[PDB]
């Protein structure tokens, strides 16, 4: 006996969450140990090729680093990391609530009471990061997941969930201007995220979207603000309010952030206690009918000089209690 080794043999592979890149996410059990039977997610990172750029290896173990000490009901939760050889592993809370942003096909659009509750749920992920020195910097509606609650969490703190290859990777329509001409970034950036994020969740389309890449970006540039008619006043001023061209006249971008942000008049019935309590019933609780239970096209599972190696050093983790 001892502590339990934890490799990855401990887990089985019931199926792939999603592949790029520099790896996979697959959904597991473990195997071994008083867990036996728990259902998780696990990140599995091709460490070969990690190492070849340098800013894949800051956001690899930015990562690592930001999952152990960053530690909020609103995050996703790191259980595991461990490393094989070749491999970097890390695992994760397995969130059956799946895509939030999933639920506006089906909803058509989001009514501002229920935009309203996940936006503020967002919003205090992003001031706990925020109060710790982290910038998310491309937040798109893909990274909200949900847990098996229905309440929201803040995943993809790594590298890249893309195949192809880092703003301009993937999608490009929730960035901010000065990330997209890349001339400094701050705080400010993801108060745009979370204003484009919001018109998103109110009319099924980011604010600014263009035929080709080139026309895009233009169109963000531009900032040519088009709010529906159906929108009430104060949801009308907050994304007026985040979605500025100038990051300084953006809200949130001051001192005040989150809690100045939280302030707007749109979020006049959030009890903020009860909210990181957990307490308020989220507006889509998912009907789950097993532990390992999906609903989120995945099917097919694989996988579970030389010497130069220093920097995954110390990488192995396991999550208090
Ligand atoms: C791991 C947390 C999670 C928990 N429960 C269910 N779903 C989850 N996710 C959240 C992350 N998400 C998007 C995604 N990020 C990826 C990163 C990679 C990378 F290897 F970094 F290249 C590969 C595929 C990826 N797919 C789908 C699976
Ligand atoms: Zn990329």
């Amino acid at each position: 006996r001892g502590p339990e080794k934890i490799r990855p043999e401990c887990f089985e592979l019931l199926r792939v969450l999603g592949k790029g890149g520099y790896g996979k996410v697959f959904q597991v059990r473990k195997v071994t140990g008083a867990n036996t039977g728990k259902i998780f997610a696990m990140k599995v990172l091709k460490k070969a090729m990690i190492v070849r750029n340098a800013k894949d290896t800051a956001h690899t173990k930015a990562e690592r680093n930001i999952l152990e000490e960053v530690k909020h009901p609103f995050i996703v939760d790191l259980i595991y990391a461990f490393q094989t050889g070749g491999k970097l592993y890390l695992i994760l809370e397995y969130l059956s609530g799946g895509e939030l942003f999933m639920q506006l096909e089906r909803e058509g659009i989001f009514m501002e009471d229920t935009a309203c509750f996940y936006l503020a749920e967002i919003s205090m992920a992003l001031g706990h990061l925020h109060q710790k020195g982290i910038i998310y910097r491309d937040l798109k509606p893909e990274n909200i997941m949900l847990n098996h609650q229905g309440h929201v969490k803040l995943t993809d703190f790594g590298l890249c969930k893309e195949s192809i290859h880092h703003t301009f990777c993937g999608t490009i329509e929730y960035m901010a201007p000065e990330i997209l001409m890349r001339s400094g970034h701050n705080r400010a950036v993801d108060w745009w995220s979370l204003g484009a994020l919001m018109y998103d969740m109110l009319t099924g389309a980011p604010p600014f979207t263009g035929e080709n890449r080139k026309k895009t970006i233009d169109k963000i540039l531009k900032c040519k603000l088009n709010l529906p008619p159906y929108l009430t006043q104060e949801a009308r001023d907050l994304l007026k309010k985040l979605l500025k061209r100038n990051a300084a006249s953006r809200l949130g971008a001051g001192p005040g952030d989150a809690g100045e942000v939280q302030a707007h008049p749109f979020f006049r019935h959030i009890n903020w206690e009860e909210l990181l309590a957990r307490k308020v019933e989220p507006p889509f609780k998912p009907l789950l009918q097993s532990e390992e239970d999906v609903s989120q096209d995945s099917k097919f599972t694989r996988q579970t000089s030389e010497s130069a190696n220093q920097v995954f050093l110390g990488f192995a983790y396991v999550a208090p209690s």
